[PDB]
RNA sequence: UGUCGAACGGCAAGUGCCCCGAAGCCAUCGCACGGUGGUUCUCGGCUGAACGCCUCUAAGCCAGAAGCCAAUCCCAAGACCAGAUGCCCACU
């Protein structure tokens, strides 16, 4: 075993990390995010004076190990997240039938995907703001937005699980809502 | 057909036989009715290390089978209900 384990992590200005039995809560500019982390069981401090965050193991194997850079990616996405915030767009990529998303507020409705006359209901949690790109700039995209990656991904993810081809060859019949580009609001 | 003398009333033929027949029973031979949530498999994903990259996993997650579990439904306190009540009586 290792005796000791570390990941530091250099705090920006703007944010303030705050770490209470495991329970990591990052404020910022735009908002407020709160990670609970009691099944790691890990040594997590904070200097403010010198803006760092730490984590340790000790007299730790590979498996407890592999959880320090997990720990501190986290704690990376919650800080990016407060920062900056999240913005992934989806592309609605159809070949012969136009796919029809309407967005109302937090709520997403998919029509004529393959022809279908199933309509595909979607509720976006208030956390995460969904919008769609008008067709002048860009076609069929859809932004959501919001300050945790965890909760702006999934959400991407549940909107392009929902339109998949069934029953059908999937190198040919390629059409659905794709996630293109991940970036920032800010 | 027999038989009380005939008619009437019947009667015997272990319900004489034939037709129609209520009520009851009964026929997918008629008619009515037959519901809802979870937890998960398989799988596909998210975030993400190990392993400066990567990766559905490894810590987390998300979806998710006619399986499975509960609701509904049938029996139900030897499930010994200090559940609630109506009357007496005992105690007081
Ligand atoms: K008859
Ligand atoms: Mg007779
Ligand atoms: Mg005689």
């Amino acid at each position: 075993v290792k005796v000791k384990s570390l990941c530091t992590l250099q705090i920006p200005e703007g944010v303030t990390v705050d770490v209470k039995g495991r329970k990591v809560t990052v404020t910022g500019k735009r908002g407020t995010l709160t990670k609970d982390l009691t099944h790691l069981q890990l040594d997590l401090r904070v200097d403010k004076k010198n803006r760092t965050f730490t984590v340790i193991r000790w007299f730790g194997s590979k498996i407890p190990i592999a959880c320090l850079n997990t720990t501190k990616a986290h704690v990376q996405n919650m800080i990016t997240g407060v920062t900056k915030g999240y913005r992934f767009k989806v592309r609605c990529a159809y070949a012969h039938f136009p796919i029809n998303v309407s967005v109302d507020g937090q709520n997403i409705e998919v029509r004529n995907f393959l022809g279908e006359k199933r309509v595909r209901r979607q509720l976006v949690p208030n956390t995460v703001k969904v919008s769609q790109t008008d067709p002048s700039k860009v076609k069929d995209e859809i932004v959501f937005d919001g300050n945790d990656l965890e909760q702006v991904s999934r959400e991407a993810a549940v909107l392009h699980q929902m339109c998949l081809v069934k029953k059908k060859d999937i190198r040919k019949f390629l059409d659905g809502i794709y996630v293109q580009t991940k970036t920032n609001i800010e």
